[PDB]
RNA sequence: AGCUUUGCGCAGUGGCAGUAUCGUAGCCAAUGAGGUCUAUCCGAGGCGCGAUUUGCUAAUUGAAAACUUCCCAAUAGCCGUGACGACUAGUCGGCACUGGCAAUUUUUGACAGUCUCGAGACUG
């Protein structure tokens, strides 16, 4: 709604010199006297066993103050994040140029926009079947993401 | 969380500040100011006009260099002498001075300088 008002470096000189006059007749008189739509990535990497890496990622979903999960389970770790947009751009910098893997590689699966947030925290859960990580997607109503995410590292694997 | 890029105003230093600079209530703008470059062209105003804050303090000239009373006329002990009284020609107490008060015991200065651990010594 509301604009900047710049100026040139002129105009801005000829403030200057009128705010030193002012401020100068003032001293000499004092010695004379996530709303709206959030956005929400999903990555899918194929190790996130690393406790370093894992901690990097938790600190920065942490910092930037985005909710979310990481799932990990038979070489399959979906991260889920939710949160602004600079702060999915700074996780998604983090995660695809400083977050260094290497047979294991991170991808973006998905980046889009809801409404709200769905998770409150970002907690790691772990879950050996993909059939209690689906039940826990399900559970907070993410349950489309971890399905594409799977059928991802299936066509991957596949192909 | 640290760090970095950049600008404004403000704070500090430095620097220039009569080819130095702003002001404009004038005048032509990134739809485009204005080229003699580059005129399928550069891209910023063009070029007029109006001129070069405030405060401290010194110094010079002059009779006087500007901070809220002059002047007059004037001012705010002794030795002796003459009377008076007292005590036996003398003495005492008070009054004024018709003369004096720089020559050893009193008031017209034998004073000054230097040194040592209140005291002493040396010199003129």
């Amino acid at each position: 709604v509301t604009l900047g008002v710049y100026l040139t470096k002129k105009e801005q000189k000829k403030l200057r010199r009128q705010t030193r006059r002012e401020a100068q007749k003032e001293l000499q008189e004092k010695v004379r006297l996530i709303s709206q739509g959030v956005h929400i990535s999903v990555y899918r990497v194929r190790n996130l066993s690393n406790p370093a890496k894992k901690f990097k990622i938790e600190a920065n979903a942490g910092q930037l103050y985005l909710t979310g999960v990481v799932v990990l389970h038979k070489d399959v770790n979906v991260v889920v994040v939710e949160g602004g947009p600079k702060a999915q751009k700074k996780f998604k910098r983090l995660m695809l140029h400083r977050i260094k893997w290497d047979t294991n590689k991170c991808v973006l699966v998905w980046e889009g926009t809801a409404k709200d947030r769905s998770f409150g925290e970002m907690k790691f859960k772990q879950c050996p079947t993909e059939n209690m990580a689906r039940e826990h997607f399900k559970k907070h109503g993410a349950e489309h993401y971890w399905d594409l995410a799977l059928s991802e590292s299936v066509l991957e694997s596949t192909d």
